């Protein structure tokens, strides 16, 4: 009479923790939602056999308008796990499934696993310096959402790094770019033309964070927006001041332009 | 010719993934550091059982100082791994080690786990919310550092969270509770005057993220300074203004006052 929100991790299978493994291994009933973001180095198949359980996936529609109706049902009579990519709190609205679980009767835990949130200290930036986050957003038709522009200019006059998640179309398994993301926001650039991103700004990426070998670059836009980063999921990072310290690092291991050592003081 | 960056994650022994766990196993040396933070939930022996081979803790002279002649060394003709409470390079000194491994000629790969940084997703606020993040330590002699205060001071400005590590004596194995920290910024408020941190500022306390048990807290200062919170590890967020169901999710999960509903959305 549980339901369980059990963190899978970034890329593969074996991301999963210890603790939610064991967990969900005991669990009479196992959900899952694969929308939220995409785990590039492994399959539905590979997880459900690590877990000895059939994996009942279900849509954004299922959770946001059904769950109480899909999964708590359940949960009241059963031990139920609702598996999710990376951490199932961020970047995601998960957390308000908790409130629906209470007043359902039902208790809820949380059992975390490795997120892309964290993850980026693998680009040598300094996890502390990192401001508000922001999603670049794929423009719909005629709307085309701007918002994530404004996070990156407050951040960075703070002198604060920003980390971009990107978009996601599951359904239509349509993954961001990092190349995409920067050519949208040279576009929001001609718009409103707050000197915020240009061709000369430094970004980092990181791709497929959790794989053994993840692609880690820094460098100017105008060198990077049609380089090549492998598949997705990918990130975009516009840092802010930095410490020699990171430049060291993103110039030792993210192949950037030596120049950037020459920090600004 | 390999050296593993392995995370413990966030409480127990099993709060590592499969991946890290798989992966220190078939090591033929393994390390860990217990100076970054800590693992409150578990012992060495438990982590070295689970393993099941012997671990080497070094000490943060031993890293810092003599990393490139206690752990590279058997890197290079050997599988080392070396094991870190959390998120590897979240901490921000790890970084720099994945350097010092290129120029011993040593491959570095890192095993990501949990880490606090995104475990505070469990408090229900929106992580794109949180701002810079900054770290409250004890003042001591003529040291009286007060860097934290302007970080909740520019964050709550701009309507941002502020995640708070408090301080650690990990040799010692003693924690600051919330309490302290607390008591701490109503001293630095009462020096600087700048209306950021009083017995009317709402605050929340995550205790033990990790364990199925934390302790979710939220409420105005007033209230929680002399409240207990139960064992260590505690971590102190200063929220900015709330989304609704950020502030629904403190009131149902974290028993905060209805207050907030309508003082701090
Ligand atoms: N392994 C990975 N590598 C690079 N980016 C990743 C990633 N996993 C997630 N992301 C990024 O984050 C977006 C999903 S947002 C959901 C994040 C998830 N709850 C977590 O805890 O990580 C993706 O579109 C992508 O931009």
């Amino acid at each position: 009479m549980v339901l369980y929100f059990i963190g899978l991790g970034l890329y593969d299978e074996r991301d999963i923790t210890m603790k939610g493994l064991e967990i969900a291994k005991k669990c009479d009933y196992v959900f899952a939602e694969f929308y939220t973001s995409l785990m590039a180095g492994t399959t539905l198949g590979r997880i459900q056999k690590l877990i000895g359980k059939e994996i009942r996936v279900l849509s954004r529609e299922d959770v946001e308008l059904n769950f109480e109706n899909i999964v708590l049902p359940l949960a009241k009579e059963n031990d139920v796990a609702f598996l999710t990519p990376g951490d199932p709190l961020v970047a995601t609205t998960h957390a308000e499934l908790r409130i629906r679980a209470k007043r359902a009767g039902v208790e809820s835990y949380v059992i975390h696993a490795p997120s892309i949130y964290s993850a980026v200290g693998i680009t040598g930036l300094h996890i502390y310096k990192f401001g508000k986050s922001a999603t670049v957003a794929y423009p719909e038709g005629n709307w085309f959402p701007t918002s994530y522009y404004d996070v990156i200019k407050e951040n960075a006059e703070r002198g604060l790094h920003t980390l971009l998640f990107l978009d996601i179309k599951a359904e239509k398994r349509m993954y961001m770019t990092a190349n995409e993301a920067m050519e949208l926001l040279l576009k929001v650039e001609d718009m409103k033309k707050g000197g915020v991103f240009t061709d000369d700004t430094l970004v980092v990426v990181l791709a497929r964070a959790g794989s053994l070998n993840p692609t880690i670059r820094a460098g100017y836009v105008k060198d990077l927006i049609r380089e090549d980063f492998g598949d997705p999921p990918h990130i975009l990072i516009v840092p802010g001041k930095l410490h020699i310290v990171e430049a060291e690092y993103l110039v030792e291991i993210a192949g950037a332009p030596r120049e950037i050592l020459r920090v600004n003081v």
